[PDB]
């Protein structure tokens, strides 16, 4: 630790003894970690506090069951009629299926946070540090990070910890601090100091911070400190604003769940009321409140099993075990709402480089010129082997390795790809590979000056490490680079003003090596470099030089360009205004073509089969990219955005042929075009803007910071485990694994949670119908009762519970994957689903009241017949029909109660046979592609068992249901429930036309 930052560049590079060219030595190292300890924060917490996750009794529907809870166990406190082994069971069978719920949400969310943490560990975070034990630039563990160290940042680098800045490489240095500062905007840098210790951080303009990102700029620094006397470790666990909101689809169905839970109220009330004839009866002792006290109940019992009261449980269930297995596809969901938005979703915004390619980048082609007379232009056009990033291979021409050093346009070639470039080369020695220290399109050419070697470089004797940057550190010793024209992309280029090394071994002048994108840079060239002398540009030099590029952008390899060119009277350093972003064109002119170099990049195998996918699934996808629109359009013809053959001509634009575009028509085609080259960050941020205005659901994907403004704007933001630090702050969700295909399951998932909340609805509402068909069939056709407050408990807990929940973990639904994508504006239930919720719960709750009706007429078992009876409640209180023969007290008996609720279990577990799809009968998904269903039918119906057959119970509940006739009875009433929603699943499956 340095305990202040207002001390100047040289006193932070004599506290620690370290210097600014060479950085810490080994020994240095090894002894700060011992003192300072890693440079690591503790996880700051795993969440689950064992008590905050477990008090998920929040949502409504879930206490007011806990209200009912209470008010029966309070009329159990009053004791009426020997209930209290009845009154006492009526809270604790609320409470019971609440309890069932909660275990399982919370087991569930548990386990997706353990699976979130452990991909965590997947790829750790690494920085760019300057060490004695090598020359070149290091990539070590960040964690391994100690005060002293000589860090190195730039575009997209995530700072690894607090940093002195000692010198700034570009003109300019930008960095993010929302997420220390809540400054929302890229603030400026610079190295000289500022006086106060107790300076604000927004005030401290010359460090930063470890967490905060790098919007523009590259810049050199010293560690102040690390671990957790970061000054973002001193916020880890003491202050924050935690975020957290509930899903587009999860404050849907709490619209639909208070809407309903006041519907319920006014049926319990309509319950209540039409039974005011009945509080004087005589069940009761007649007492007007010792009736209406038990109405009352049956109220409260009516509401809690019509109250679906799962529904908070299954949806954090659905939610957990999305986010579970995104995490097990290698993906982290940083957004809970992304797995869901992800499946609606329609247009899918795509990059190009890195995102949809390998971003293994590697030159292959080169060329420079050879000839020029007149209108004849002749090209030495060489050809380089090597394929990843090691200095390993040979240039050739004519089919037979050449020494570079041969052709003077070589040399220049290899002087402007070595100084022109921010990016370097390092060697892991634990993967034995050489990996890429910056932008890949850079690493490239670092790797292409190793193999040309065009200085004849002893590099035979050269170990692995000192191997990587051998023959650039040649040419970075004879010029001088003085200042840095960073990358802008308003001109798509990158210059650079050197100056001879000595003044006495070249005195050449000043030179300007500029190379960008070849149609800006081409355009900005008077004079072509031929050997060593300089011809000026024609006509006919400049279409030969742009054909060639148009071929190798277009031909079976797809290569991407770089045109090189230098500037031979630059102007003098102080005329130069290092302000102004947009006057760095104007100083990149008057240039003189050297070459251009043909880089292979490689389109990621998962790509191909997973844009079939979408188009499949009513997806369309989008090429968005900065790269040459000749090379653009040739890699969606070898992804599959286009057709071998096909004509492209409406479909494919420019950033300034988009431009150019009145408002109308730019909008027209981000609705018919699959392919944009040539753009800018704002550009693509407006392709996405318009897609929105078309209410369609759209997703972008990007790596680099690029694509940041159209990752945020984006209804989902998707971004790549390689990609900058910068894309993945802006990302919903990010694919650590790079691997394009988990889109496609992401979306699969995100269709699935929701044909699985949709049959989560229409199991308990259709059911829970005939629970309230039920109630009010009986008593307005004059039928005594046939349930009991503990009896619609009961019925509560086996239907309404596992086998309920136990939805959630449905299969995907077999066409989910090739109908067209759901539009957010759709109703959650539909005009026809609210007709098949009822034709379901009609025959449910005619089938319970004339289950117990059966028991009375045709039973001929025990008690006989009551063939056309008006069953008057009082024909056994007092005779009044004149019967000679009367049957006392044959009414109330035990077995029908007994025998509807058999048949009001069974049928919801035979409905729920039924809830594995929304319109696929079970000849195509039978019962078994659900196990965790079945099990819980099984729990539901064993359990049910117990309180007939296992002696106490059956007095708690009512008497047993006799052996063979009775639940054939119930099993044969049941059963053609399934037959009707399979008719009704037949019927919506050939007549969806309308
Ligand atoms: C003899 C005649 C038949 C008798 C039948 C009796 C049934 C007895 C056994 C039942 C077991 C079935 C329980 C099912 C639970 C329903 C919810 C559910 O489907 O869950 C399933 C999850 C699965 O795990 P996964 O998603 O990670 O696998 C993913 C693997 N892939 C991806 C391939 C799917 O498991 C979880 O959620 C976590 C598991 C925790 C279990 C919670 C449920 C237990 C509840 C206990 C309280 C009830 C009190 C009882 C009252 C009586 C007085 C004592
Ligand atoms: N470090 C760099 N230095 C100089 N020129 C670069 C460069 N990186 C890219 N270029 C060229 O300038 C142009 C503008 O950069 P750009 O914004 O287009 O990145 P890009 O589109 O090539 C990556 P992506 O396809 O992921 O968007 C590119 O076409 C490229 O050929
Ligand atoms: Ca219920
Ligand atoms: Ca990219
Ligand atoms: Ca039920
Ligand atoms: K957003």
């Amino acid at each position: 630790m340095e305990a202040a930052h207002s001390k100047s560049t040289e006193e932070c590079l004599a506290y620690f003894g370290v210097s600014e060219t060479t950085g810490l030595t080994p020994d240095q190292v090894k002894r700060h970690l011992e003192k300072y300890g890693h440079n690591e924060l503790p996880a700051e917490e795993g969440k689950s506090l064992w008590e905050l996750v477990i008090e998920q009794f929040e949502d409504l529907l879930v206490r007011i069951l806990l209200l009912a809870a209470c008010i029966s166990f309070v009329l159990a406190w009053f004791e009426e009629g020997e209930e209290t082994i009845t009154a006492f069971v009526e809270p604790f069978v609320i409470l019971l299926i609440l309890i069932a719920n909660a275990i399982v949400g919370v087991w569930q969310e548990r386990n997706a946070e353990n699976a979130i943490e452990a991909l965590k560990e997947y790829e750790p975070e690494m920085g760019k540090v300057y060490r004695a034990d090598r020359k070149s630039v290091q990539r070590i563990k960040a964690r391994d990070i100690v005060p002293g160290d000589i860090v190195e940042v730039a575009v997209g680098d995530k700072v690894p910890a607090d940093i002195r800045i000692l010198s700034i490489k570009s003109t300019t240095l930008r960095v993010d601090q929302s997420i220390l500062t809540g400054e929302s905007v890229s603030v400026i840098k610079h190295t000289e100091p500022v006086p106060d210790p107790r300076a604000v951080n927004q005030d401290k303009k010359n460090m930063l911070f470890s967490g905060t990102n790098i919007a523009a700029g590259k810049a050199l620094g010293i560690v102040a400190t690390t671990g957790v006397s970061t000054e973002i470790g001193k916020i880890r666990d003491q202050m924050a604003a935690t975020e957290q909101d509930k899903t587009p689809l999860q404050q849907k169905l709490d619209e639909f769940g208070e809407q309903l839970s006041k519907v319920i109220s006014l049926i319990c009330v309509a319950v209540w009321l039409i039974n005011i004839g009945h509080f004087n009866d005589p069940v009761h002792g007649g007492s007007w409140i010792r009736g209406a006290i038990y109405y009352f109940k049956i109220a409260v019992a009516l509401a809690v099993a019509a109250i679906p009261e799962g529904l908070p449980a299954v949806i954090t269930t659905c939610l957990a075990l999305g986010t579970r297995r995104m995490a097990k596809k290698n993906a982290i969901v940083r957004s809970l709402p992304s797995v869901e938005t992800l499946g609606c979703t329609s247009v899918i915004c795509s990059d190009k480089t890195g995102t949809l390619t390998t971003n293994q980048m590697s030159v292959c082609k080169m060329f420079i010129i050879d000839k020029v007379d007149g209108d004849f232009c002749s090209l030495n056009e060489f050809s380089i082997t090597g394929s990843t990033y090691a200095p390993e291979g040979e240039v050739l021409k004519n089919d037979k390795p050449i020494r570079s050093g041969q052709f003077d346009g070589l040399v220049e070639l290899a002087t402007i790809c070595a100084l022109c470039n921010d990016s370097s080369l390092d060697f892991n020695e634990t993967k034995g590979v050489y990996e890429k220290v910056g932008e890949a399109t850079e690493t490239a050419l670092t790797t292409l000056v190793e193999k040309m070697n065009v200085f004849n470089t002893e590099v035979r004797n050269l170990s692995k490490v000192e191997r990587a940057n051998a023959c650039n550190s040649v040419i970075r010793q004879l010029m001088k680079k003085e200042f840095t024209l960073e990358f802008s992309r308003d001109r798509k280029s990158m210059s650079v003003y050197c100056s001879p090394a000595k003044s006495s071994r070249a005195a050449v002048g000043n030179k300007m090596f500029v190379k960008g994108a070849p149609e800006g840079v081409i355009d900005r060239c008077n004079y072509v470099r031929v050997g060593t002398t300089r011809v000026p540009m024609t006509g006919p030099v400049k279409e030969k030089i742009l054909s060639v590029i148009k071929e190798w952008g277009t031909g079976r390899d797809t290569l991407r360009c770089l045109a090189l060119a230098t500037r031979d009277t630059p102007p003098k350093r102080e005329e130069m205004v290092l302000d102004d972003s947009s006057r760095f064109m104007e100083y990149e002119t008057d240039l003189t073509f050297v070459g251009v170099v043909g880089m292979l990049d490689p389109p990621r195998k998962e790509v191909m089969g997973s844009i079939q996918l979408c188009r499949d699934a009513g997806i369309r996808v989008i090429m968005i990219t900065g790269d040459n629109k000749g090379t653009a359009i040739a890699i969606c013809r070898r992804i599959g955005i286009f057709g071998e053959n096909e004509e492209v001509a409406d479909r494919a634009y420019t950033g300034r042929e988009f431009d150019d575009l009145p408002l109308a028509e730019q909008r027209e085609a981000c609705r018919r075009a699959c392919c944009f080259a040539r753009v800018e960050p704002s550009h693509k941020s407006k392709i996405v803007e318009y897609l929105q205005s078309y209410d369609e659901i759209t997703a972008m994907t990007g790596d680099g910071v690029n694509d940041a403004p159209a990752l945020k704007k984006a209804e989902i933001g998707i971004a790549m485990g390689s990609g900058t630090a910068v894309a993945k702050t802006a990302s919903e969700m990010v694919l650590a694994d790079d691997n394009f295909s988990t889109i496609v399951a992401a979306v699969e998932e995100g269709r699935a949670i929701y044909n699985n909340m949709k049959q989560f609805i229409r199991y308990l509402i259709s059911s829970n119908v005939g629970e309230v068909v039920c109630i009010f069939l009986t008593a307005a056709l004059g039928l005594p009762e046939a349930l009991i407050p503990v009896q619609l408990l009961w019925v509560n807990l086996v239907t309404d519970g596992l086998p309920a929940t136990a939805l959630g973990f449905n299969p995907p639904d077999l066409d989910i994957m090739d109908r067209p994508p759901r539009s957010p504006k759709e109703p959650l239930i539909s005009g026809w689903l609210f007709f098949r919720y009822m034709a379901i719960g009609g025959y449910v709750g005619a089938a319970t009241v004339g289950a117990a009706a059966w028991w009375f007429m045709y039973a001929e078992d025990g008690p006989g017949v009551t063939y056309h009876q008006l069953t008057h409640f009082m024909q056994c209180t007092e005779d009044h029909p004149h019967f000679e023969g009367l049957d006392c007290e044959i009414f109330e008996a035990p077995e029908p109660m007994t025998m509807a609720l058999s048949v009001l279990v069974t049928i919801e577990m035979c409905n729920a046979l039924n809830s594995l799809s929304e319109n696929q009968s079970l000849m195509r998904m039978p019962p078994w592609v659900n196990i965790w269903l079945l099990g819980s039918i099984c729990l539901s119906m064993s359990l049910h068992f117990l309180i007939l057959y296992v002696d106490p119970l059956p007095m708690i509940f009512k008497l047993k249901a006799l052996d063979l006739t009775q639940w054939l009875m119930v099993l044969k009433i049941s059963l053609p429930v399934i037959g009707l929603d399979e008719i009704l699943k037949f019927i919506a499956r050939n007549y969806l036309e309308g």
